[PDB]
């Protein structure tokens, strides 16, 4: 089951929360990852489509669209490429059109743009995001 506004009750649910914020509120990804890790949690890792669909659905119900968020996307060493935070294994994968393209080669944590497409992208670590925890 999860707590309360993150998801439903069911042994099978799997539980997120939004943060979106305003410019002064929005967190780098190391901000982002610390702010979840400190609930017990960390930033959301998506493991397969039907936790992208969970996730959609709560974009879906905020009214708001194309808003980036952080997810736990981040570079390990170059044979790795990205990793995700939990430690869980990148398997399923949902990067954008020509993604990751580590874009002058500044670019090592990964972000969810918030439309039907619910697609990723590599962007600059530094940039301060909304946000998606997990737990
Ligand atoms: O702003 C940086 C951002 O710009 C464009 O959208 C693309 O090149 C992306 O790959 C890149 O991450
Ligand atoms: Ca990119």
């Amino acid at each position: 089951a999860c707590p309360e506004d993150w998801g439903a009750s069911s042994r099978t649910s799997l539980c997120f929360k939004l943060y979106a914020k305003g410019k002064h509120e929005k967190k780098t990804w190391f901000e982002s990852r610390d702010f979840c890790r400190a609930l017990g949690g960390d930033l959301a890792s998506i493991n397969n489509k039907e936790e992208q669909q969970t996730i959609w659905r709560l974009i879906t119900a905020s009214g708001s669209y194309h808003k980036l968020f952080w997810l736990g996307l981040t570079y390990g060493s170059p044979s790795e490429g990205f990793t995700w935070s939990d430690g869980s294994p990148v398997s399923y994968e949902n990067w954008a059109y020509g993604e990751p393209n580590n874009y002058q080669n500044v670019e090592y944590c990964g972000e969810l743009k918030g439309d039907p497409t619910m697609s990723w992208n590599d962007i600059n670590c530094e940039h301060l995001n909304n946000w998606i925890c997990q737990i």
